[PDB]
């Protein structure tokens, strides 16, 4: 008979499979409604995301039919993967929401960092993400969104990537989506185009807010997030100015110029784990991978590879994270299509579960 099941969760309808039950919702209020629930077929916890109505317009679908299908072919260790997709309609008439279930993960990234961490855990959760990244890039896929609320980790400070952002179509910073701009490249900014190594920046960015406490460049605005990067890196040299697009190109010259600071005093020894010379020498190691990634420039910034290279991330090197077989995506399209063909797009994939 019934094979769904119903309760109202959130204020929201919620309507999953049986298999999991005593709905637990999470508390950070976030787009995108997920609880956690305890699945009682293969004995494991799992997160549960409904899509709330998948077309309300075409920008909805588009990222919605993306991800499903990038994420049901993309096996990695530290990218979240996908376990069972399924939605209570049976026809496509009515046919309206989508659940995603997958395996669950105790916190954020971001709460990790309020806890005082270690080199060891540090650079183990940082060399996860760059393989991360690594296994999207060599799919050709830009993430242009990691942040920490995008980020998961274990336990055992093992990380997986919970989004796979905008796969490298839209270029636009402020879209109809994301909270934050303070992880963000000053190419993407300043629309000067982005090639593989926008996402070092924000891995840097992310870096640097777990050995300070606090978000690195805060930006009140769209133009403050510019200025708080160049009151502490200092205003870029004429090279870089010559491909920025003139109408804020001249903005960028008559904003004030500023020195800007060293990472020895944006990253003091304090703030590290310090009185030993494994501490200072590690100390000294985070602080040279950060400036090779806090870049302004692109073309100066360290490549995902030889971060990986790096003497802090270099430890945990096994091919098998990172050198993994690249996965092929072959209904791959770079096109646009018609409200019911999204929904007919989509429903393939779920009802040919
Ligand atoms: C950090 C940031 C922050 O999150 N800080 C603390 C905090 C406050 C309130 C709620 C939470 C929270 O709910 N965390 C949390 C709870 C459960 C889960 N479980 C989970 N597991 C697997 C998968 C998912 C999931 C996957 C996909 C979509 N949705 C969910 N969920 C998780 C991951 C997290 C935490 C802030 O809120 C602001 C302040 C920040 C920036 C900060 O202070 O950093 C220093």
């Amino acid at each position: 008979d019934n094979n769904f099941y119903s309760v109202e969760i959130g204020d929201s309808t919620f309507t999953v499979l049986k298999r999991y039950q005593n709905l637990k919702p999470i508390g950070s209020g976030a787009q995108g409604i997920v609880c956690a629930a305890y699945d009682a077929i293969l004995e494991r916890n799992v997160a549960i995301k409904k899509l709330s109505r998948p077309f309300q317009n075409q920008t909805h679908a588009k990222r919605a039919y993306r991800e499903l299908v990038l994420m049901k072919c993309v096996n990695h260790k530290n990218i979240i993967g996908l376990l069972n997709v399924f939605t209570p309609q049976k026809s496509l008439e009515e046919f309206q929401d989508v659940y995603i279930v997958m395996e669950l993960m105790d916190a954020n990234l971001c709460q990790v960092i309020q806890m005082e961490l270690d080199h060891e855990r540090m650079s183990y959760l940082l060399y996860q993400m760059l393989c991360g990244i690594k296994h999207l890039h060599s799919a050709g896929i830009i993430h242009r969104d990691l942040k920490p609320s995008n980020i998961v980790v274990k336990s055992d400070c093992t990380l997986k990537i919970l989004d796979f952002g905008l796969a490298r179509t839209a270029g636009t910073s402020f879209m109809m989506y994301v909270v934050t701009r303070y992880y963000r490249a000053p190419e993407v900014i300043l629309g000067m185009g982005y090639k593989e190594n926008v996402d070092i920046w924000s891995v840097g960015c992310i870096m640097g807010e777990m050995i300070k406490g606090g978000v690195l460049f805060p930006g009140t605005d769209h133009i403050d997030q510019w200025n708080k990067v160049i009151e502490q890196l200092g205003t870029p040299c004429p090279e870089f100015m010559k491909k920025l697009q003139p109408t804020v190109r001249t903005y960028v010259e008559n904003r004030p110029k500023y020195a800007g600071y060293s990472f020895e005093k944006l990253f003091p020894d304090v703030l590290f784990p310090a009185d030993s010379e494994h501490n200072k020498l590690k100390a000294s190691q985070a602080r040279d991978l950060l400036s090779k990634m806090l870049v302004i420039d692109a073309s100066k910034r360290i490549s995902v590879d030889e971060a990986l290279q790096h003497p802090y991330i270099n430890v945990w090197y096994d091919p098998s994270e990172a050198e993994a077989p690249p996965p092929k995506i072959p209904q791959l399209d770079e096109r646009e299509h018609t409200i019911e063909e999204w929904k007919e797009l989509i429903y393939k994939e779920v009802m040919d579960l």
